[PDB]
């Protein structure tokens, strides 16, 4: 069996990708590019793609877990939020593609213990003012859930004691004020 079966993961996931085009609504500007479940079939896709270091100023990558739209709106985003990464201008060259990669290994991996079923998926973004990456869970209010994440992915991204990271809530988002650090 195992010399010829892939590696199932423990969720399906789809890969989205968004492009700023300002002749259209952001929600159009947003476009599933493909699903995986298998180890196998992730570097298959990932080694197909461009590193987000690479893509044009005002486009995003997304991971979200099957079945959940990478959008405030859907219902399993509409009471969540998202631990925010900001990196700054020069982490783009030093940071971003790295951190990127072990964040999309820390939801397919489910490395968050028994909260990562608090786990949406996540985004980065491509910006030129500074780029960001964040990991989006379903309740801003399971503190426990919401903290523990934070504090696994801040040291899954081997980020010092002397950084911080907030968890900031969609509905704050949507209207900044972070409501945990870690």
């Amino acid at each position: 069996p195992e010399h010829y079966i892939k590696h199932p993961l423990q969720n399906r996931w789809a890969l989205w990708f968004f492009k700023n085009d300002k002749s259209k609504t952001w929600q159009a500007n947003l476009r599933l590019i493909s699903k995986f479940d298998t180890v196998e079939d992730f570097w298959a896709l990932y080694n197909h793609i461009q590193l987000s270091s690479n893509l044009m100023p005002g486009c995003d990558y997304s991971l979200f877990k099957d079945g959940i739209e990478p959008m405030w709106e859907d219902e399993k985003n509409k009471r969540g939020g998202r631990w925010l990464i900001t990196l700054n201008k020069q982490q783009r060259r030093s940071d971003l593609d790295r951190f990127w990669l072990e964040t999309l290994l820390c939801l397919i991996g489910e490395s968050f213990d028994d909260y990562s079923d608090d786990v949406c998926g996540a985004v980065v973004n491509v910006r030129a003012k500074g780029d960001k990456i964040a990991i989006w869970t379903t309740e801003c209010e399971n503190r426990d859930a919401v903290t523990h994440i934070g504090r696994v992915y801040k040291e899954r991204l081997g980020l010092p004691p002397k950084i911080v990271i907030g968890y900031q809530s969609h509905a704050d988002t949507a209207t900044t004020k972070n409501r945990f650090v870690v």
